Formats: C-alpha cells, structure tokens, sequence
C-alpha cells in the first residue's frame, strides 16, 4: 500500500537529571545513538540535529528545562506508520539511558518524567513577533517551550489564554525579539503536548526578566499545577530549553565517528 | 493540512549589470545568501547549485543574458504555498543587491525570473542519448514568455515549428531540450524554458544570431531580430558548462578567504 | 502533471562472471557508473550504495550468487515513470559490462535483476530486536521469482511454511527478513527478497545446503535442491556485510588512485 | 630562509565570564572565527577543534575554570615566526570579545589569554597506561599551572610530582593522569606543566581534587588557601571536556547555519 | 636520503587563448586534471585550490591576463626534488591543453607563451599598504600580478625600479586597498619570475585608474618590451589574474567527481 | 627536543586466515580500529586508506597473499620514535584480531609485516609514463625479505638481475616499480616492496608462475618455487584495484549499518 507524504518536524526534549550521568549520557548519544539513527532514516530523514542546552537558568526547573538538549527531525514521512516498525538493526538503548534522562528512577527502593516527542509541521504556523528578524540582528538565546494543558481543561480554553494573556506580555516586552508558535500534531503519537512556542530573548537575564517577573502579573489560572507561570507540571506538561542559532551536531551532513581527544 | 508533494527544479537567472558590481554581488552570494538559503530549505530542498555563466557572447544582450549565473533548486514541495512565508530567520537582503542584479536603478529595472519546471524535460527534441564522453558542451538555457496579448498556444506553435527546427538543422547545434514553465506557482511571466548545447560560442552565435535571420519576424516582436522579445523581461538566458564546483548541499564549507 | 510520492528501495544483484573481468567491471562501476547516476538522481533518490560481495560460498553458484555487488537505491519516486526516460546526459556503458556481468556471452545469458521494494521489510520472522552490538552478520539476501505456471500464493505458501521454518529452527541462522517484490514497477520476475543472516559462511552452508535437504522437491523444481530454481533466472543473491564503505551521495570523492 | 618543522599541539583556555554574554561569544567563535582562522592556516595546521567546557563544578573557579570551551590546535611549524606575522586577511576581532572572555573587566580584575603550546604526545604518562575508550566515558579534567613570580621553576615541579601527583595516583576515582612541560620559548606563556586528570564524574573530580587535596601543606608561595594554590585564571586555568567534539573544524564545518 | 621540509606555495597563470576552447578547458580541468593531481600529492600538499578569473579587463592583455584561473598549491616538500619524478600513474595530459592554454601557438595549432609555475614562501614576505584589513571591510577585486625582468637586467636594478617607481604609486592611489609582495624562489624550478605581488582594488575601474592611467606617469625605463607599464612582454615576463576572496574550488576538500547538469 | 620530519609511506599485509573470520575481521577494522587509529594520527599522518585485496589467485598462498586487505598510511614522522609511545587514548585491541589475522593459531603464527617505505617509488624499471587511461590495473603489491644469513647484497643483485628481467619481458606485466624497505625505523624483516601490474589474474599466473619456473632455485631457497621464500614470513602480498572507497580520513563516517 502507498505511503502517505508527511513532512514534519518533530522535538524531543532531553534531561540529564544529574551532572554525574552527563559523561555516559553524552557518549551514548553521539557514539551510539547517532549511528543507529542515521543507519535506520537516512532514506526518509533530510535532517537530524541536536542543539546543546545552555545552563539551566535560575528558576528553569519549574519549565521542565532540557539539561542536555532538544533533538530534531526533519521527516518525509510519518515515524509512527505501523510499517515503520520493523527494521533490520534495532538501536542499541539500555535502560540506563532512561536514568539519565529522569524517564526512570536510578536505583529500585521498596517519580519519573515522560519521553517528549512533539510533532510539528515543518513551518511554523504563527509568527506572532520580530517578523523579518534577520541573523544579521544578532546571536539569539533561543527558548523552545512546548505546553500541554491538564485533562479536563477545554483546549480551546486554553488556546484563548496562551494567545490573549500569555503572549502580550511577550509583546510588550522589550527583552523579547521573536514569538513563534505551532500547534502539535496530536494525531501522530499521542504526544500530550498541545503547542511548541520558541520566545528569543538577548540572553538569560532578559529570559528571567520576562518569563519570571513580568509573567508575575498572570492571574493564576484555576487548572493551574505550580503557582507561578507556566502553571504546569514540570516535565509532564511543559518543557523547554534554551539553545543558540547553530549547532555543528547537523548530524546527516557533520557525523564522522566518535573521534577521540588526544 | 496536508503538504502536497511537488517535485521541481527551478532556475533564477542572475544578472550582473556592471563590472563595478561584480565582487560584491558575488560575495552576498557565496557569504550570505548561500547560508541563509541552506538554513531555510535544507529539509525539503535536495539540490541547491549556481552554475557561473559563462562570458557574455557577442549579441547576447539581446537574449536576456545573466552575467553572473543560473540559480538552480530542486523542491519536495512548492516554495509558493502561503504556510512557507513564515521563517524563523530571514534571509539578509541589502537592497544594493536590486540595483548589482539590474532589477532597479541605482538612483525600469528588470523583473525577478524564478521559472519552475518539472524535474525532467518535457520534450527531447535533438540529442537523444548524448553522454558525457560526447565531450564538453556550451549549454545555453534560455526562457521565454510571449507578450501580453499574444495567444499562448499561437506562441507554442511558432517556437516548435519555426524556431526549434533552424536548430535542429544546425550541425553546431547537438541537444534541444524543453519544458513548459509551471506558470500556477508563482505566476511567472515565462511560458517555455529551452537548453540548446553547442560546442563553443562561435556555434552559438552562428546558429543563434545568423541561422535565426531566416525568420520572419512576428507581428507581436519586441525587437528585430530572434528572439524577438524584450530582453530580461520576456528572453532570459545564460550559457553554462557541464559541471559546477558550487553544488551547495554537498560542498559549502563556509567562506574561505584567499591568503 | 502530478508526480506520485513513491518511496521505495530497490537492489540490483550484480554478477562478474569471470575473475579477469574483475578489474574493467568494478573500474567502470566506481570511475563512469557513480557520477553518471548521482548526476542523473540526486534530487530524488536519497541514498545510493554499493555492498560487495563476500566471496562467493561452497555451491553459491546455484543460488545465482552475485560475484561484484548489491547495488541498492531509495527512491522518493518511481524510476520507471515514462517521464523519467528524458535525461540530459545519458549514462556511458559499453556494452561489454553486459559481458563482465553475464547478460550477454562473449564472443545463454542470465537476465539483469533488479528489484523494487517497500523501505521496511514487511515480514520480520526471525531475530527481532538484534542490535549492532550483538556481532557480525553475514547476510545473504537472496530473491526468488516462481516459474511461469507455478501460482504465485503455493510459492508463497512452500516458502512460508517450509522454508522458513528451517530457518526459524537453526541456532545458526540469526535473522530472517522479507518483502515483497513491487512487481508494477518494472515488470521484474522476481516474487521475494529474503535476508538471512549468519555469523558465517559455514553456518549459512549448514543450513542452506545440509539442513535444506529436508525439503521435498517442488514439482515445479527446476533443479535438484533448494533452491529448486533456475541460478541467475529465479533465484540471484548475495552475501554482505552490515557496513559498507560505498554510501555514493555521501562517501564519493572522485576516482583517486593508489600511488 | 627555511622553515623549522616544529609539529605542537596548542591549547586556549577560553572562559565565559557571565551568561549573559554566551551567546555572543558562542556566535562569533562560530560564526566569525573559525573562517577566519581557517582561511589564515589551513596550509600548516592539521587540525582544529573545539572542546566545549562541561558545566562549571562547585570550586571551580578557584582553578580558573573556561566556561565556554578548550581551543586546540595543531601545527605544522611556530605561529610565533616573525614571517608568519603578515596574513593578507586579518581577523575580524571586536573589542568586546576581551570582555565576554574576561581579558578585559566590564566598564573587577582582568585575566589573560593563556595560550599554551605542547609537543604532539604527552611526555609524561603518570596513572592509568592501556586505558581503551572500551573503558568507558570519561571526565577529562584539563588544567594548566604557572607558578608564580620568584618561584624556582625546578622547586614548583618537585612539588607537582613529589606532591601533587601522588594524591591523584592514590585516589581510585582517578583513571588517568598524564602531563607535558610547557614549550614556553614558542610564545612566553607564562604556564609551566599541562595536566589531564581524568575522573568518572564530577563528583569523582570533586572527591579528589577538592576533598583529597586537603592533605597537602599549603607552600610557601601559595595565593590561595587551598589546592591549587595559584592565583585563578592568571596562574591556572582548566575545563573538563568530553572525550569527543563534533566541532572538528578543518573537517566539520559547513558554515554558520541556523535553527529554522 | 632524507627529504627536506620545505613549505611554499606556488600559483600558475592558467590561460584560455580563445572563448571557443572554454568549455573543453575547463572540462580537462576538472574532470581529469583534478582527481589525477589529488592522486599524486595527496600525502604531501595541504591546499590545492582554483581562482577562477574574472572577466579580463581594458588592456589587461597588456599584463599576460590569466583568461582561466589561478592554480594553488601548498607544499610540504619541493615538488622539483629529482626523487619526486617517479609516478605510479601518470597524468592524463593531451596536446591540446597546451593549445587551449597558449603554449602552442595558434600559428599552427606566432610564439607560444611560456608556462608560469611560481614557488612562493607560505606568507607574504613584504606588506606594503593595508595591514590589518579584515573581511569585514568588503569585497576585494584582487589582482595578483608576477613579472620577471628581462635577461641582461640586473636584479637588484630591476628590485630598484620596483620600489622606487612603481610601489610608491601604488601606495598613494586611494583606489588601491592592498599591496603584498614575495621573492620568487629561484632555487625550486627554474621560473623566469622574480616577484609576485598582490594588489586590492574595489573593483575593475579601480584597477584601471591606477594600473593604466596613473602609471602613465611613469618614464619607459632602457629595457622596456612594451610602451607602457608594466613595461615586460605579456605571458613571458608578466602573467596575472584578478580574482575574488573566495573561490568554491578548494579541491582537496570540496571534490566530490564530475557531477554533471540535468 | 625536536622531531624530524621524515614524510614516508607504509604498507601492512593483513591476512585473514579463514572465511569464517571474515566478517568479524571486516567488522573490527571497519567499526573500531578506523576511529582509534584517525584519533590517535590525525595531526601527523596525511593519509590512510585500505585497499581490499583482489580474490586469491591460484597459487597465491605461496606468496603471502594478504586475504583482507593492505593498511597504507603517510607519515610526516616516524611512529617508531620512543616519544609517541605514549597516547591518551590506547587502541582497543581484541586478542581474536591476531588469531584472525594468523599471528597466533586458535598451524605455525605468521608475523605482522608493517613495513616503511620513502613516499615515492625508487625505481621504474616497466611502464613509466603509464596514465589511468591506459586501463584498469590489476595491482600486485609484493614485499620480500632474504633469509638469514643471506647476504643482503647478493638477494638485491638477484631480485634485479634474474626476477626483475622475467616481469620486464612479459607483455602481460605493465609496470614495475621497487623501494628498498627502512629498515632504520622498525627492525622489518622485509627487504624490497614491488609493485607488478596486469591486466588481470590469468596474466599474473602467466608470469608469477609459469614464467617463472625458469629461474634456478637459490641455494637459500624455503620452498620449491618463485619466491622461493617462506610464505607470510618472508613474502607477503596483495592484488588490489587502482581505486579504494576507503580513503578514511577524507571518507569516513562512522559505522552506518544497510537496512
Ligand atoms: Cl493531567
Ligand atoms: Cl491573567
Ligand atoms: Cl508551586
Ligand atoms: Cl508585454
Ligand atoms: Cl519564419
Ligand atoms: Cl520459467
Ligand atoms: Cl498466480
Ligand atoms: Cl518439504
Ligand atoms: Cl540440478
Ligand atoms: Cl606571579
Ligand atoms: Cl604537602
Ligand atoms: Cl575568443
Ligand atoms: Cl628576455
Ligand atoms: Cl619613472
Ligand atoms: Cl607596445
Ligand atoms: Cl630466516
Ligand atoms: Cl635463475
Ligand atoms: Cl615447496
């Protein structure tokens, strides 16, 4: 049967929840995980990236912040068709790497965080603010937020909030450079997730003043799950992190094996 | 919604309307607007070339001649769906670009071409079978668009059976290859995209300039001779080799200074 | 008109019928043949490769074993498209490569093979779930087409539910793909591509040759054992390793030469 | 005149004063430098990485830690030859780069550039000989010292190797310990000894490098009250990096290409 | 024996003597004289780079105008070391390249021009105007230039009229951005050359207003092979080329085959 | 203290001693010992590349016939000086690989032939001027040490005076080339690398063997016939193609595995 032509960009956010696991977290992601990757999608992917977090800021644990970092992919064609299951080498994942992420508990006793795999078109859907911002007006500290709003809440209720209180604050303030958003395709994985908003700002200072101070003037929302904005669970309904305009892990074209320092 | 797939190759012709501005529209081109392009179109653009053209034949004014290259892409998807407007980054567009390219003055410009095409020429009609050990070719890709008022398929007509048989007659003339320009993309004004392959500019010029006298010239001409049609606006054209280092996807590597 | 999106891969099993052919087969293939194609495929075919052959086993030679290489493509649309019969250059091959591969004899040929497939395997039957770190394969990937006459759901059925099941039992064997062959596109004989791994050319003998004897001779058979099909017509295959250093779009710099 | 084939890896100890200006040093060490320096020695250098720093462990900015990354090169004959001073392109190199990096305050002290060339191979291989990267990740604690004015320099190296060294081979989580003389003709760098000490951890790092060094005597030269007792940033300067970079720069750049 | 460490650079003046020889030029270029030389010197040149030139302009046949390119290479070692004559495999080279070039006549294909292959150290030796230019100033019309004094022409006479003549106009011309200087090694092959310079304009008129109508001021000196500057026979004793900054050619790093237009 | 540059090129003959190794060999080269070795090299060593060795020729077990591959690398100085002894990173290093190899039985071990070489051939004794359009090659790398107690001088004068003229005869054999091997840097027991061109196996049989039985046995001989030398001792070789994929510091990209 055909295969349906479906363009998309997809982001998984990915912790380190402690500073002791970066070393192996990192390793496994770039000396193993990106050759399997590559060996399964080369055909079907047209790009695959990973943009290093900066350092948390001050306050980003309560926005589900990435310690390590956002993955992207640029697909042709839906990861999650039931055909797409079957693959001659499967990826080499041991648990551990979900102790890394927080997905699991380190040690059994006798709290884990979920996997995030939002998918997007591959164009943004609403260019809210700095439109025609160019690279030539500067380095961007740039915070890819994805929100999703408790059960029980109407999402076009929310919708009307994120769009009609939350943004104008990020419109009026002077700090913030550039308000994308889209909406998530809930159709290919049943990502709880509702939307990926990126928010540029000059730097973390300027991230603080906005997304912490000024959002102080929110009133709390009934459904609220933290007291102050996002009035989300970390990690289970908001996630983030701040990344800069460029990696060199373009991973399709830049990849040449885990070469080692000397 | 659904993105349709639409497979295409499109080509810009890129003039330079003075020597004076040729080092720096070069610059914007291989230090800007390469790495601006790659950044936005690399998920659903599988080739993005410059083919330099090659040094102005005698006439080739007449014919809408790009003094600095072809601009070559290969799209998944239309660049003209209105979802594509919305970019992250624009690309950095001095407006001095518009005055090196000739579409303004530096104080009538010429128009912008951007010709869609399917990925594959529609019509083969000399050559069949050439292969690269036929040894080196000067490829001039033309395009052209009738002027307003002139019947389409009248057009057709005289291009097929007037104009491509003074080629195909020419022993100096050794492929003629043809598409219909994607005119529902972007509303381009060209109608017709050709590449005619010589040996050399001399067999250029003698077919393109003195083979082409035998024409009558059309009612609806905008000038005396073939190609009778305004140059850069209705005639665009260039002459190019076989192969390009600028194959951009492949081989940019940033812009390398000279020691 | 529209362009189908038509994701496919495909394998091209490719002889070298005598060991002094050896040298002009695979100097065309990687000095002529690579260029000729990315030139021709580059925006729609994302990943072209070559895996070479393993030398050919004990009794290989009546699984139609292909003594060069697999040639594998994925394609974004299908290459048989009559459109895509219009090319700018066409490629250069002399015909002796339909010699060196066996096409054709030197002064009964064996047809050119070349299968079109879904990306994904669409039947995983055995070895689910093993991962690069679990060792070295030797893959045989092999394709069947049935005789005229013999109908197509029995084939299917006899490979299935006897053949694989031998495979299924041997500690020997580690995996066990197949898809069905896409036979719209192109008109191919073949029914089946099959992969079958294991750590050694011993094991595969061991279950091929020694453990397939268990097998009744197919009435149909068109030599005496498993395969029970006609070498290089029926059945072709080869066996190869899990990397290859010929990932052409990404890996090809050239026809350079030992010093 | 000939040219003296003098193979060296170099290493700059790039820090990052405040986050507030990564962004900006991160975009022009991407974005500006790299063509440039590679425009200016692609001839004569053989490669040309960058090792992003690890986040800063607790203390350790008392071993002038780099915040931003270490800048490695290796080179085919001295940048420092008189004739290697003409270059037909000069870098592009604002002023406020010194004051992202920390050489120059914002308008309490500043720090220097250390720039510090090596041979090639390590000359000293003191813990950890047949360590395999099969062994696993590791935490590669890179530091360089330069003891201060009016220190014997054979005194300081009878310390680091009588002294320091020996608390690094006791401690179990310490997997590697190798060193190299500074080649201090090349350029007057005022660093005396490179070492990598490599850990699992930064706890393992914090255990032996911060806890561990407790026992030692604080000399007699010291400018702080604890190991290591340099002054930070103008007598030591460090960062922890993993074993891999994706920025091999003479083999991995494509430009600066931005996140859509 | 040993071999010498003996970095240089070197450029040759690529000539194309009739636009009809254009594209089979080119095509030998790259499509055989690119991957036979990479094959050779691989182990041993660390840049092997193609200027292509720009259009040649007003009079520039008058100073041995390269119609092709620039050809650079860096050398580890002399590739004129008697020991470096022996080639497993040869490069493919036809007659006909040295017609296309100019080295055979057209007479019968009246002097062929000779090839120019000028060994330079690495760095410029003298920089004589616009140390410290960035790339951030702009784009540079960039013609390098090499001229040999005639036989019977002292060296130090010729250095002389350099100097004292010609750089000082050089140097004063505001249209003038740049000027380098470097020794031809007359040690390596032989090259009638004695210096290579480099001098920046902003463009062709630049060029002009300072290489033709300012150097009308100069006096025709005794030796002088033609009537106005440069003074020396065009390709024997001065051959040049204008490029630009940047040039996608860099070939040991940026080839990848014969990839010829759809 | 300084180190001398000292541009040279290496050869190493790796076996594989049995086809059941075969994968696990390839795999270790290819997956783990490519990014050990670019880590520990890549700021003093220009180039490395594989050559897969041709199919073993009849016979070729008596020359040494390295049945994987031959390892090349340029050097700008010398591994063998004490100061590179020591690296950060070591070479992860299977004791398997010297069984599959055959420097150690699971039969007598065979050594590990590494042998240094100056950059360019000493002498052109057949086929100079010879470019790639002359032709695929079939590529014979040859290395030979004496015996003890063979003077060294004598082995030279028979190696060109009685050995060199039969190849230099044979309008099968197209090129000769031969470097004394640096003893000075390792101690290798090999003496001359030559390297014989065909244009195939039956050519290489032609002379290697038959022509061949016409030189008298040395008194030192250690097998009946040409070599007359211990195989994988004292003689080793390799038939490689004019080209390899595996140009690794320009070419790889880690262990991407087929689907
Ligand atoms: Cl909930
Ligand atoms: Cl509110
Ligand atoms: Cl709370
Ligand atoms: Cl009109
Ligand atoms: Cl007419
Ligand atoms: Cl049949
Ligand atoms: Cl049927
Ligand atoms: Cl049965
Ligand atoms: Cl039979
Ligand atoms: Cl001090
Ligand atoms: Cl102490
Ligand atoms: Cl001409
Ligand atoms: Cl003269
Ligand atoms: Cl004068
Ligand atoms: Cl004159
Ligand atoms: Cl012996
Ligand atoms: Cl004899
Ligand atoms: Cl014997």
């Amino acid at each position: 049967a055909d295969f349906k032509f479906e363009p998309m960009r997809s982001l998984i956010y990915v912790d380190c929840v402690s500073e002791d696991y970066r070393p192996k977290l990192q390793r496994w992601i770039y000396k193993v995980h990106i050759p399997d990757s590559i060996s399964q999608f080369e055909p079907y992917v047209t790009k695959y990236a990973f943009y290093p977090s900066f350092p948390i800021p001050p306050q980003g644990d309560r926005f589900g912040y990435a310690r390590m970092q956002l993955t992207e992919h640029h697909w042709l064609v839906s990861d999650l068709d039931p055909r797409l299951e079957i693959k001659a080498i499967a990826e080499t994942f041991p648990m551990d790497v979900l102790v890394w992420q927080g997905q699991i508990p380190a040690a059994a006793h006798t709290e884990g965080n979920p996997f995030i795999f939002a998918f997007l078109p591959m164009w943004w859907e609403k260019d809210l603010k700095g439109k025609g911002r160019t690279i030539e007006d500067g380095a961007n500290y740039r915070f890819n937020m994805t929100i999703g709003f408790p059960e029980g809440v109407d999402k076009a209720e929310g919708e009307k909030w994120l769009f009609e209180k939350v943004v104008p604050i990020l419109q009026a303030a002077p700090e913030c450079t550039r308000v994308l958003a889209s909406a998530v395709k809930k159709d290919i994985n049943g990502c709880v997730m509702d939307w990926v908003l990126e928010i540029w700002f000059e730097n973390q200072s300027g991230w603080y003043k906005v997304m912490v101070d000024d959002m102080k003037a929110l009133e709390k929302p009934s459904w609220a799950q933290q007291d102050a904005f996002p009035f989300l669970k970390p990690y289970h309904n908001v996630c983030s992190a701040a990344v800069a305009d460029y990696t060199p892990s373009n991973n399709l074209a830049n990849y040449r094996g885990y070469i080692t320092m000397r």
